[PDB]
């Protein structure tokens, strides 16, 4: 139902190749402060930032209404790992906000043999972010 599982590298050539195409980061408001957050200013826009859960781990109900207030057509959903963001990816494509694509690995990516995440993921691949 929705549009598909991207990769980072294809995420953000899905990007660069559309001016119009919409990176959405669902994570919340906790990890954009503590983890940080991908940067598009190189591509001339903004990240659009709309919590999929809450903090708290809870699932944000003003999601939908606050998606269609703040985009900006692909629209890619970006989570911690990747796995999250396929719930927000079904919610804009019921909504007619589509193509919806789910970033695979997400921002961080897996939890590795060592307990560490960074291994794989928008970071982990050296796509532009900033954490301050
Ligand atoms: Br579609
Ligand atoms: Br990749
Ligand atoms: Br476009
Ligand atoms: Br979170
Ligand atoms: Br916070
Ligand atoms: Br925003
Ligand atoms: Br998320
Ligand atoms: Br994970």
């Amino acid at each position: 139902s929705y549009a598909g599982d991207i990769t980072p590298l294809q995420a953000w050539e899905m990007l660069s190749d559309n001016p119009r195409a919409v990176l959405v980061d669902v994570r919340c408001e906790a990890e954009w402060r503590f983890v940080g957050v991908p940067d598009l200013s190189s591509l001339g826009r903004e990240v659009v930032y709309v919590e999929w859960a809450t903090s708290d781990g809870t699932h944000n109900d003003n999601f939908l209404a606050e998606l269609r207030d703040r985009i900006p057509r692909p629209v890619i959903f970006l989570c911690r790992s990747g796995n999250r963001s396929i719930g927000a990816a079904e919610v804009a494509t019921e909504a007619g906000i589509t193509p919806a694509y789910n970033v695979l690995d997400g921002f961080e990516g897996h939890l590795d043999a060592e307990g560490h995440r960074g291994a794989t993921g928008w970071r982990a691949v050296g796509l532009p972010w900033r954490q301050g």
